């Protein structure tokens, strides 16, 4: 049994260090007999909800009294969507600071501003934040000055 | 108000890369830069001790004398700008990363354990220049502590990073 709550709106912040759709940012929880823990983060916008396939594996998700079903997904990039297409089209420019808005697991949201690091490893050279979460952290969205979602935490972007 | 009075290394642990690994004195060895004063003692940074000399960064001492147990280490060499001090005769590190290998961060933080960390350098295009660093966060006591090839040759200390061009 697996569902979403919300957790905050998705904006870039001033001053930061350096069923329902409703756009914002989401923790993903499982639930059993013991209670509930969180095993990912998404990204709510435009009646979509965006987290990374792992995530989930595919499950369907309660929200609130509604239920959303997978649309699409990709495992080799490790993403997956409910209810829609993927509409997260923005990426990094390459050259500026973004923010993570980190969501970890019985903790508040809060935005890291950050510049991103490239690692030339041998499957490709990866762009990552330097910027270590607890697990269950995993898909928080990662901002550019337009306050749009580049990228979801866990994996890096290829080059 | 009140000052701090006296600052020591004590020693740590040896300088090795480990197989199993996460992915005055003149001993060879890593060590605590340590401050004592009146309310107690705090590490404010970390260092090598290789032929003879001891290295630290510039910030964590700030040239001053050092105990060294009983002894006192004397610095013989620094540059602020790179944020670098010798004790007791010239920098020895001359080892640098290679551009592609995984190194291992020595971390010795504090009030706890040394450890090996595993892992590949990130290049940051920052506006001054590319910086090579390692994508591992400690508290800023830890500042100091070796970077390791598989050599097992110090290629840098933890704080600051390393300029490209
Ligand atoms: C990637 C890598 N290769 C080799 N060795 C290491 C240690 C790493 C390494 C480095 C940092 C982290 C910490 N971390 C980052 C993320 N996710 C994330 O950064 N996602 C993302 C997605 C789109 C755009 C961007 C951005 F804009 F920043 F380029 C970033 O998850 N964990 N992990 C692993
Ligand atoms: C550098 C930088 N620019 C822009 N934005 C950010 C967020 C960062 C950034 C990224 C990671 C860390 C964590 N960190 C690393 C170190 N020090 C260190 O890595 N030293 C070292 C020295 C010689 C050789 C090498 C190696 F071989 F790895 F290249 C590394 O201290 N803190 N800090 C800051």
């Amino acid at each position: 049994d697996m569902y979403i709550e919300r957790a905050g709106d998705i904006t870039w912040e001033k001053d930061a260090e350096v069923g329902e759709t409703t756009d914002g940012v989401y923790r993903v929880m499982t639930r059993g007999l013991l209670g509930s823990t969180q095993v990912g983060v998404g990204v709510m916008q435009e009646g979509v909800f965006h987290t990374m396939w792992h995530v989930t594996k595919g499950s369907a998700l309660r929200s609130g009294e509604g239920r959303l079903d997978p649309y699409w997904g990709d495992v080799k990039q490790d993403l997956v969507s409910y209810c829609g297409p993927w509409k997260l089209d923005a990426a990094w420019d390459g050259h500026s600071e973004v923010q993570l808005l980190a969501v970890p697991p019985g903790e508040r949201a809060r935005n890291i501003q950050t510049l991103p690091g490239i690692f030339k490893t041998k499957d490709g050279d990866i762009g990552a934040v330097a910027l270590d979460y607890p697990a269950g952290t995993s898909g928080s969205p990662i901002l550019d000055k337009c306050g749009r979602v580049i990228g979801l935490y866990g994996n890096g972007v290829v080059i």
